[PDB]
């Protein structure tokens, strides 16, 4: 039940979008494996792909023993280019 994937390398509507995906991820109490990892990347990359990114390299670091939950999975993004920055470089 207690599941909250951590995001890294986002801001504004980017970090918010990935957050939405983070919630839709299979982390709703499943078997995290090479396949789960992909579902996460696709999720972020998908939402990230619609907010200025195309295929941000997003890695992860799973930690079965979270601090305030049941299972935590870290997610760091690193694409390169972004569309419509406006401010905050």
């Amino acid at each position: 039940a207690n599941v909250r994937l951590q995001v890294e390398g986002l801001s504004g509507q980017l970090e918010k979008n990935v957050r939405a995906q983070l919630s839709t991820i299979e982390s709703d109490e499943v078997t995290p494996d090479r396949r789960f990892r992909a579902r996460v990347d696709d999720a972020i990359r998908e939402g990230l792909k619609a907010l200025g990114y195309y295929q941000p390299t997003i890695e992860f670091d799973l930690r079965p023993p979270p601090k305030k939950g049941r299972q935590v999975l870290i997610a760091k993004v690193t694409p390169g280019v972004l569309e419509h920055h406006h401010h905050h470089h």
